[PDB]
């Protein structure tokens, strides 16, 4: 009798962190919440989003729930990858200072919760808009039209079925050992930018490619954003956890049913 409760459970990772638990002999509920915490009495918590986190960190720590926080690598100024847990964090824009304070929040109200900072994700998306990734598909798939891809910012893609898997795996070592608590990095190994990911989905559903026009430049418009903000992961890698879809693959999976 395993109790998991997985916040933003309708979302594209909350899908697959709430399936990945319920596959592996857990009782998972899943909210799309102080009554069904104190009623379902979680072992788990898995958040996927400030002062609500905060309040919710409270509320696991009040039914010994081990909480674990999704944050992002945005926390980073991406000057000098690749980036450690021990890392001092440096957020450029209001997304990386969000998830800062959310992670402080989050640790300052709850001694043994846990913190998963992941980069870009895609998956088994219902709309192609669900994922930075995913909704290149149409620029990639329609040739008649040139299109612009970044090929600046360094990205590492990954399968939110990876951060499901990292997510359970980190809960079921937790159960037999209270030390695993605090900050935790997890990603995909291949260095991508938009372009490169826009090259391996046209390479992949065996589409012209011609069209795609790489952008070298740094951005002139919107938000700051991190060069190569890299997490490693020689934290979780050397505690035994840990799972990766090579991208060519994972995105084949994840788009073969929005190709026209
Ligand atoms: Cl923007």
């Amino acid at each position: 009798n395993r109790r998991v409760l997985v916040t933003g459970a309708t979302g594209l990772l909350g899908r697959a962190v709430h399936k990945e638990f319920q596959q592996n002999n857990w009782h998972a509920v899943g909210c799309g919440v102080h009554h069904i915490i104190h009623d379902f009495q979680p072992h788990v918590i898995v958040h996927c989003a400030v002062d609500a986190s905060g309040n919710l960190a409270k509320e696991a720590a009040a039914v010994g729930a081990f909480l674990i926080y999704i944050s992002s690598d945005y926390v980073f100024d991406g000057t000098n990858p690749p980036y450690r847990e021990e890392d001092i964090p440096a957020p450029l824009n209001l997304y990386g200072k969000t998830k800062l304070d959310g992670e402080k929040a989050v640790l300052e109200n709850n001694l043994g919760a846990a913190v998963l900072r992941i980069p870009i994700l895609y998956g088994e998306v219902e709309k192609l808009e669900e994922s930075a990734v995913t909704v290149m598909f149409d620029k990639v798939q329609f040739s008649n039209k040139s299109a612009n891809m970044d090929h600046w910012q360094q990205r590492f893609p990954t399968h939110v079925k990876d951060v499901a898997t990292v997510c359970r795996q980190l809960a079921e070592k937790r159960m037999l050992d209270p030390s695993i608590k605090g900050t935790f990095h997890w990603s995909g190994n291949e260095q991508m930018t938009k372009y490169e990911m826009a090259c391996a989905i046209a390479d992949a559903f065996n589409l012209p490619s011609s069209h795609l026009r790489p952008i070298t430049d740094s951005p002139v418009l919107g938000a700051q954003r991190p060069r190569n903000a890299q997490l490693d992961c020689s934290k979780l890698e050397t505690l035994g956890i840990g799972q990766r879809t090579p991208f060519r693959i994972g995105i084949k999976e994840s788009l073969w049913p929005f190709l026209i």
